[PDB]
This record gives structure tokens, C-alpha cells and sequence, in this order.
């Protein structure tokens, strides 16, 4: 019920308004980003009537907490197809889009230091991959992979020691917060995903960051404009389970059973009420500390994945969540930390390291800067300060994460889960070579740090089988969709933002059999231009010559190739490339 | 000055107001769609205020014997066509764009041809839809792509290829879905190779063929000039430009003064660096004379404004381009007449109707494209598009259009070369071979059709032999305030002979001497793309897998047979199975 293009004509064109949507109605079950997109795209898309769109949200503090995920790049396809229509909240006369294009350009993000080491030293290193010819091979071989033979593949069955010795995978660790123990699957959907950017891996010259955090820069202009056309946000409800009656032709949801402020309702639909479950949540059960107290870990299951666990038990299409929100390692990733200060030692310290004034609003770190050495494997940013709007423009807010949990740190001699706000800024400022006479005084007195503890933040990667992810309209469905980071859809890449988009428009678009096409997930790894390139960066900026100067049968292959491409459009196209 | 960029993010966004335009001007000189869309591009992505914004014209201020062209087919990769039409109001639907409405339009009424060969009075060739090219046609095919474009200065189509080829079905359906004449350029039908090389499998059969609802006039230039009028652009009319006095100094080249004759009137428009001119260099319908039911239409090789213009340009600098390439020694075979023959006679309605299976006065896609005459000796090919292709004409009336690819070669029921043919006669020739009883022939060419002949000298002039620097680049090297555009100006890898190729130009012009800070969109990268060279693979191939393609080659089913053992468990081997190759 629906088809992939690429191209402008598709991009510019508008959908006919769908057959007897005026008799159609819409719940969306939580307020994150993919639900937002769904509604946006009912309304301009799918011409639903606003009053018939009910944002269903739960919800009805001792610093500034800053979140990640949200680095964005120019083939975010369908999340741009989206943000071109929203108006900007900051620029008359503007788009979202048009907003982020035009500070990108003024202020392109790029990074001056990626790798730290030894409390504050840049690694020698840093800027090379650092691939043995064993370890592009296994990169290769992965991704000639079939998807289908990675069922439940860990990261780790896929590499072996000079792959992980390298530098690709320091930054692409950090980067994406993979885990050893991680989907290869998903592994190797980035791999392709983002082939068109190899040349930006080392300094993150493809990130693109938007001027404010993404609930002041993305959220509020969805908001807005959802408003604008008259879309319900209801607040305090808890969706408790979805009745869907699964018939031999057919997949109905009959009825929302909900908690509304304390009481026990019941939504019931027909056909024509359409229900958009965002399935499962890395932020559900998150705890926070303060500069005093560690946030306190937990494993409870709140209102998302107890819904999922519901839904889960109607058809064995609906998915499993327990692949994703169970048996997480206790090594995972649970622990990030906001760091607020304006304490001139520590802000001159990170200046001296990322060579950039953090104060100046402009790109600070370019994206994380990763201490390769710190027990935890702990990396942390700054974006352009500052990234909320009520913050003086004396202060700058740092992120810091920790990529094992269970480790006691170099300074602080403790895992990451037990640490207070300033025992992890200490841990911090002992990494970025600040005097250990003035860590604790410039972590206490000078610094405000909150901890977060997510136990699910890394559930996105977790070992995964096809079938796991409901698809977004699962077979038969006719007025059910899942959307968001735990929803099926080809090729495309989880825990980002533009999954959440690419979803919302694929489950609104076959729903309401809206006659447009989804972009296609960016063709690059098709591409034999982005794969020439990829040849060159993979081996750290060789030709063919080079990269085949010490084996007999590349040597001799390599001779009796260029003979026969001697003086024609190959040879020039591979010259092009740096690859001749 | 510019750069090139593919998908979503550049598509959208909006470029900021260029530095210090508010005290630039514009002049565009030559007729056409690339100088309204120069204009357009202007007032929409340069915000150059429409009063310093001049359109010159040459000519005043503006059973029937309507004229259509041919050859103004779509594709879905016109990339930058699509990028200026969105924002064209549409003068049909309200709230919607020129891209809408022809979006919606191809969507309700899909293009595509039951019937696209025909031979011996109105027989669908036996093999149509198949290439049948054989191997060694395809290996010239692949030799010609993988031949630099630098090595292929004035190299003939007949030059890189030989007899199986010119047999092939391939090269009927090449020559006259795009006019290719066997002298014409192999690096224009090398772009040509390359650049649609995404639509092979809609080849034979014109799936891949957008139209608007009406001729270009209505459909693509009225729908221009009223939002260039609704931004206050000056159209000025009764210019003649006699030629541009141009510095061309060791830094700079920089336009100086506009020499014209305004309403008879000599006069000279001063320039300074600030005021941009864009010119359209040479033209496809200039000199073109027209005949009537009983008249042919008079053949000439008269130079008019553009041709003379051009030459008086590139007298000034070489980086200017040579006209003299592609308006003289055109081969008097070349095509120069086209004919539209309108009736609303049922029997020939109807004839056409058995041929094309669609019923012609329906309002839907009738051939679907061009059906050629494979055996007539003027190599003659028609289509009849949506009808009526004009608003006000009448429903009971078709407007078929009729070409020759060959000039001086004597006709199989009217024995005389089209250039000698009455509109009459034309369409006796036409009926003959859609298989007419020729005892009716003669009566309903002249009593029940009127058929109107246009001889355009310079109509083949796209294609001729060129080398690189014959035309000149969309802003010459050092270029301060003189653009070319236009299917005679120079840019990478894009095709002549599309109206893709005039907006393009366009954009480039205006987006280079303005500075604008936005992508232009690349020109479609499928030749690149390894998912559409499998696709040509098997169909150039007439649907074979890899196996059966190299059954009979020792070294191909050696090498093939390494590879399957290579890639038997992979990623690779459900790729080419996807695309029929295993
Ligand atoms: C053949 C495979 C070779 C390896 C290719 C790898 C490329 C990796 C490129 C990384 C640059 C970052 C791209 C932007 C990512 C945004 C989303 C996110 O940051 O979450
Ligand atoms: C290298 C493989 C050979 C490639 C063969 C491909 C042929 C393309 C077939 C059909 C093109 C249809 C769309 C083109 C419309 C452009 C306008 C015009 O027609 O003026």
C-alpha cells in the first residue's frame, strides 16, 4: 500500500487528498517524535481533520539535562520531506528545514580533536582508520552478508582483533554507541546506510545539529503547528492494552483501554479510527540524580513495553520485545551525565582541548570527543552553546557518557552506576587533564551535574531476529500501525531520527493509501561513485597501486584489469576517485 | 559558482537573498523556454525585482489548421523541470502547481504504446517490444559508453557502430523516439545512453513518457508568463539583438553594451558589470516556413536573429562556441518537415483505433507515443496525443503528428520527396501506409483532413557532430555578467533536444552569476547506480539471465562460472536474482 521513490518529482509533488478520509479519526499513542511526525503527516498528507487527531501522552529538575541522538545529516530523506513544512518558531518567513540549512552553512560542524588520551593528549593517531587488510575484509564481508543469515549475530562474531584494535572502531563506537555484544544486523545497515559520509567519519563533517535541543528545535514546531490545525492533545492517559481481533483476513484494533487521570475508560473504534503505537522506549524508566546523588538504577517495565508485552500475546506479527527490554548486560550503557558550568578553569581547559571558545555560540566540540583510555569509555559533547533558551550566555552544558557500566573509573574508583553528579564530573575533569588539587572544588562548588540512568537507552541494538519489529502496517492491519525505533521497514537505520520520521510517513501513507511516494532510503551504497570513494578512505587514502603492491594475485589481477580499462571512461572515473 | 547535490534536503530547502542583487539587473535574450525559465529562476531563487527583469522579443506583442510539435515527452528524472514547475501556478486546477496538475494527470492516465512498429500498410511488426541486438551490438553499445567523451570530437553514430546494430530493433525505436540521424554526434547518443539508461525497460513501449494535458504553449509557457507577470517582470517586444559588445580582456569577460533595433529604431543598452545577460545561442525553429493543405511548405537555409547573433558572438572569443557546426552543412537527407494533419473522419479515427487499440477521441492516451513506418522509404513516424490538444478545438476532431527522418528520398505511394509535398500529400503517404485503400486516399487527404507542413531547417541541429568547445560553457571562464543557455550551451552529461536541458541551463546561469547558496540537482545518477545497470543488463539483453548471456563464450562463461562461486552464499547473489540476472 505504498511505493519508494527518489528524485524531485516525487518530492515536490502532492498527494491527491485520500478517498473518504472525512470519515476517518486518529490516535497516537504517546507524544515522542514518531507520533508527532504521524499526526503532521495526517494533517498535511493524509488532509485528516484536526479535530479527529488525539495525541494520547501520559505525563500530565535540580539542573539542565541534555540528551543525544539527534546528530542529523543531509540524507535524512524523509525527515526533511517533513521539516519543510513545519514553520519555523525562531525565523519569519521560514521552515524548519530552512532554519537548519542556513546555520549549517554559517556555522558547519566539524571537529578539532576526536580522540583524547593520558588526561587531556590527543591521540597521535587520531583522523586514520587504522584497518589492517583483515579487518576491510571482514567489513566487507559483512555487509555481503544477506540480512536474513544475521538472525540474533552479535557484533563480536563478526570482527576479530585487528577490527577491533583499529581506530574505525573507537570512533565508530563512540559515535553510535554500539556494544560489542550488539546486532551485526544493525551493524551492517550502518555500514551502508551512511557509506556516503566514510570521508567524515574521523571528523564529523557530515553532522549537521540544530540550533537548540531537539524539544525547543524539533518538539515545539510540531507542536505549534499541529495546533494550529486543530489537533487534540489529550494528557494524562495510560494506553493499558490495544483488543485487536486477529481474523484469518484481517487485523482490527476495537478498543483502547486506557487509564484518564485515574480512571478506567475505554476508547472504541471502528475501521475507520486509525491507532499509531509508538512500540517499546529507551527513556521509559529513567531515573535521575542530582550533583549529590547517583541516579538510582532500575529495571522496572513502565506503560510502553507493558503495553508492547500485551500486544505481543494477540498475534505473533505484533513482535517480541523481550529480545529488546530483557537480559540487557549489566556492562551496558545506562549512566549519561549533563555537566553545567561557567567556571573559566574548566570552560579554558576545554578550549585548550577542542581549540574552539565555548562560549562563542558557534560549533565547540563537533560531536564527541572520545577518552580512549578512561576505564568507563567514556566520550562527551558540546554543542553550540547555549542549547536552551531560558540559559545565561555565561554557562555551557556538557554531555558525558560511559559506555561500561560496571567499571570502576581511574579517578573515581567506582563503577559509573554508583557515582553522584560531581563524582562524574570528577571522573571528567580527571580525563581532560585538569590539577587533581582542583578536581573536587571545580566538580562540587563550581559545577552542576545531573546523571541520568536509562536502563533501556541501549535496547535499540539489542540482538535482534527478523521478526522480532512488528512492520510498520503488519500483514493485514487495517487501522493499526507501529512506528518509531522498534518498527520494521527495509534497509534504513535505528536510533535515529530520521527512522522515527521514515515510519510515521510509511504508516500514515499505507493506512490512508495516500498516492505518493516514500523516499527510498538514500541509494548510496549502490552508488559505484560512493563505493570507489569508500575503497580509497577504508584504506586509509591508497590508490589501487598501493593497495595491492604486496600480494601476487592482486598484483598481477590489478596489471591485467588496468590493461584492459587503459585510455577508457573506467580509468577516468577511477582517477577521479584518488583510486588510479 | 555552483554545485551539484542529489536529494531531499537541497530539493527543499530555500536559498538566502543573493548579495547585493536589489542592484543587478537582468537581460534575456532568445526566444524560448530556457530565457522564461532564466526569468522565473530570477524572480524566485535570485529575488531580482521583476522591473529589472527584461525579456526581449523579437517578434510584436501577440478542420482549423492547428500545429503541434513533437518531441516535448517527460520523464519523472527531469530534476531540474520539476524543481521550477512546482512553483508555477497551474492556469487549470486551482491551488495547484504545473507540477501538480501534469502529476495527477500521468497518475489517472499512465503513458504507454500497444503498438509501436508498424510495416506493410498497417501490420504491428511481429517482433515489437524485443531489441534483438546481438552480442556484438551490445558490446558496441558498451564500447561507446566506456569511451571518454574527450575522444569522441566530431565522431559520427556510424563511426562506433556496424551492421548488427543498424539491424537491430533497438535502433528503430532509438533513432525515431529521438531523432538520430546515422551522421549525427556519437557523444550526444553516448549522453543519451547513459542518461536514460533508468527507463530501458519502458523503451520499446513508452511507459516512461510523461505529457502535459495540452500543447507546450498552453500546458508549459502561458502557465510562465503569468507568474512572471504577477511579479512584475518586463516583457519588451519588437527587439532585435544585432550583437553584444563583449571585453574579452587576459582576466575578465565582461558584456558591455546590447546593440538592438527597437521597433526600427537603433539603439545601444549600456552595461555595466551589475547588469546580467543571458543569451540563448542558436535556434531549432528559426527560418522554419509553412505550407498548407495544397501547398508545401517552401524549403530555405535563410540565417535569421539567433544564428547571426551567435556568429557575431563567437567572432569576439572561441570560448564562445562555433555555430557554423551546427547550422551549416546540414545533410540535405537530414529531417526538416513535420506535418499535423487534423480530421474528425471516423473512418480514419477508426483506423487508427485498430492500429493503437485506444479509441482516439476518448480524451485518454491514444498511441502512446510516436508508432513508426518501419518500411517507408521517408522513414516516417506519427503520434496522436491526448485529445484535443488544443482547448478550443472541437471534440470530434484529432490532430495527428507526422514526421520524416529522411528529406530526399522519394515517397511509396507519393513518389516524391516530403520536401516537395503538399499537406495533402503527406497525409495520402501517412494514410497509405496505416493501410488506407488507396482508391480513398487522395479524397479524405483533401476533402476530409487539413494538413498543415512545416520545413525547419535547422530542426537536426542538436546532433550534429561537435567537439568539445563547439558550444560554449553556461558562464565562460572569467565570465562577470554573460550566460549562455539553451540546447547549444555546454554542461556536463545532460541531453540536447530536452526541455530539461533549457531549464537546467537556466540554472545554472542564474545560480552561477548570482552567487545563490543552494545545490543544483545533479544530473540523475542512474548510470551509477548498480541496481540500474543489472536492470540494463538483462533487458539490452532481451530478458536473459546471466548464464544464458554468456552460454556460447568460453572466457564470459569461465569468468562467470568464478564468480557464482564467489558470491553463491551473498548479499550479491539475491541482488542479481532481484533483477532477473540469476
Ligand atoms: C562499505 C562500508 C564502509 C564503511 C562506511 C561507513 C560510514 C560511516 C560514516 C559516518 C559519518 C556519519 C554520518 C551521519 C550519521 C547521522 C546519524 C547518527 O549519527 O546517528
Ligand atoms: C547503457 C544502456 C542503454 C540505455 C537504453 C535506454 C533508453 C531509454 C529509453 C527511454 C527513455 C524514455 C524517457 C526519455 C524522455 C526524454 C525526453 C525526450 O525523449 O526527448
Amino acid at each position: 500500500h505504498m511505493y519508494y521513490s527518489y528524485g524531485n518529482y516525487e518530492a515536490f509533488a502532492r498527494p491527491k487528498k485520500p478517498e473518504n478520509v472525512e470519515n476517518k479519526s486518529a490516535y497516537l499513542i504517546g507524544s515522542g517524535l514518531a507520533s508527532l511526525a504521524a499526526a503532521c503527516f495526517l494533517i498535511r498528507d493524509g488532509q485528516m481533520e484536526g479535530s479527529k487527531i488525539h495525541i494520547l501522552e501520559e505525563l500530565p529538575l535540580k539542573g539542565y539535562v541534555v540528551r543525544g541522538g539527534r546528530e542529523m545529516e543531509n540524507h535524512f530523506e524523509c525527515l526533511w520531506d517533513l521539516f519543510r513544512s513545519i514553520p519555523s518558531l525562531e525565523i519569519d518567513n521560514a521552515s524548519v528545514l530552512d532554519e537548519f540549512y542556513w546555520l549549517n552553512k554559517e556555522d558547519p560542524n566539524y571537529s578539532r580533536c576526536r580522540v583524547i588520551e593520558k588526561q587531556g593528549q590527543r591521540l597521535v593517531t587520531d583522523g586514520d582508520f587504522t584497518l589492517t587488510k583483515t579487518a576491510i575484509k571482514e567489513i566487507v564481508d559483512l555487509c555481503l552478508t544477506n540480512e536474513e543469515d544475521l538472525d540474533d549475530v552479535k557484533i563480536t562474531d563478526v570482527f576479530s582483533d585487528d577490527f577491533f584494535n583499529s581506530n574505525f572502531w573507537i570512533y565508530w563506537k563512540t559515535m553510535f554507541a554500539f556494544e560489542p555484544w550488539h546486532s551485526a544486523m544493525e551493524m551492517r545497515r550502518y555500514l551502508m546506510r551512511f557509506v556516503h559520509h566514510i570521508s567524515g567519519l574521523a571528523d564529523f563533517s557530515a553532522l549537521k545539529f540544530t540550533k537548540y535541543n531537539q524539544y525547543e528545535s524539533l518538539v515545539l514546531p510540531m507542536v505549534e503547528y499541529l495546533k494550529s490545525h486543530g489537533v487534540q492533545f489529550e494528557y494524562d492517559v495510560k494506553v493499558e492494552d490495544i483488543k485487536i481481533d486477529v481474523t484469518t483476513s484481517q487485523k482490527i484494533a476495537r478498543e483502547i483501554l486506557i487509564d484518564r487521570n485515574g480512571n478506567a475508560e475505554s476508547i472504541k473504534l471502528t475501521i475507520n479510527d486509525l491507532v499509531f503505537v509508538t512500540n517499546g522506549s529507551i527513556t521509559e524508566s529513567s531515573t535521575y540524580g542530582d550533583n549529590d546523588t547517583p541516579a538510582p538504577p532500575t529495571d522496572e517495565l513502565g506503560g510502553s513495553w507493558t503495553l508492547w508485552k500485551n500486544l505481543a500475546r494477540q498475534s505473533p506479527e505484533f513482535g517480541n520485545p523481550d529480545k529488546f527490554c530483557q537480559n540487557i548486560p549489566k556492562k551496558s550503557w545506562f549512566v549519561s551525565a549533563t555537566s553545567t558550568t561557567n567556571n573559566k578553569e574548566i570552560i579554558d581547559t576545554i578550549e585548550s582541548i577542542c581549540k574552539r571558545d565555548p562560549l562563542a555560540g558557534k560549533t565547540v566540540t563537533g560531536g564527541i570527543i572520545t577518552i580512549n583510555d578512561s576505564a568507563w569509555q567514556m566520550s562527551f559533547t558540546i554543542n553550540r552553546q547555549q542549547q536552551f533558551k531560558d540559559q545565561p550566555e555565561n554557562e555551557i552544558s556538557t554531555w558525558i557518557y560511559a559506555l561500561y557500566s560496571d567499571v570502576n573509573g581511574d579517578y573515581i574508583k567506582k563503577p559509573i552506576t554508583e557515582c553522584s553528579g560531581n563524582e562524574i564530573c570528577q571522573e571528567w575533569l580527571y580525563h581532560l587533564g585538569v590539577s587533581t588539587d582542583k578536581i573536587e572544588d571545580l566538580a562540587k562548588h563550581a559545577s552542576n551535574t545531573i546523571p541520568v540512568y536509562m536502563p533501556y537507552i541501549t535496547s535499540y541494538f539489542m540482538t535482534r531476529a527478523i521478526g522480532d519489529r512488528p512492520l510498520v502496517v503488519p500483514h493485514q492491519s487495517q487501522n493499526l500501525a507501529f512506528i518509531g525505533n522498534f518498527a520494521e521497514t527495509e534497509r534504513d537505520t535505528v536510533f535515529t531520527t530520521e527512522y522515527s520520521v521514515r515510519t510515521a510517513m510509511e504508516a500514515v501513507y499505507q493506512l490512508l493509501n495516500i498516492d505518493r511516494g516514500i523516499p527510498e532510503v538514500i541509494n548510496s551504497p549502490f552508488d559505484l561513485r560512493v563505493l570507489m570513494d569508500a575503497i580509497y578512505e577504508l584504506n586509509d587514502h591508497q590508490d589501487l597501486r598501493e593497495i595491492t603492491k604486496d600480494s601476487k594475485m592482486q598484483k598481477l589481477a590489478l596489471a591485467g584489469f588496468l590493461k584492459k580499462i587503459k585510455g577508457t571512461y573506467i580509468e577516468s572515473l577511477l582517477k577521479e576517485h584518488k583510486l588510479l
